[PDB]
């Protein structure tokens, strides 16, 4: 399955990829997952996080 | 609502979040959807985007 992308991103960082409207994207698989925002309620501190690390309480 | 991470994980970026095994976290709603990693068929090149900006081709 390919996508589109419907506006232009320029990457803030080393790992995120830059692309423009109308580019064709493949997503493509890994062992961690998708990437959430997440909020640790253990230190305060606040980031992206694998969601196959983590489970439902 | 809120989850438990199964897995340690060290931050490897200034973007992402560390924790361990345990720590309970909440996900936070913001615009840019889940991430994935992706590839582009018109650059080559390759690494996360955030889903709320590509749509099915």
């Amino acid at each position: 399955t390919t996508f589109v992308a419907l506006y232009d991103y320029e990457s803030r960082t080393e790992t995120d990829l830059s692309f423009k409207k109308g580019e064709r994207l493949q997503i493509v698989n890994n062992t961690e997952g998708d990437w959430w925002l997440a909020h640790s309620l253990s230190t305060g501190q606040t980031g992206y996080i694998p969601s196959n690390y983590v489970a439902p309480s």
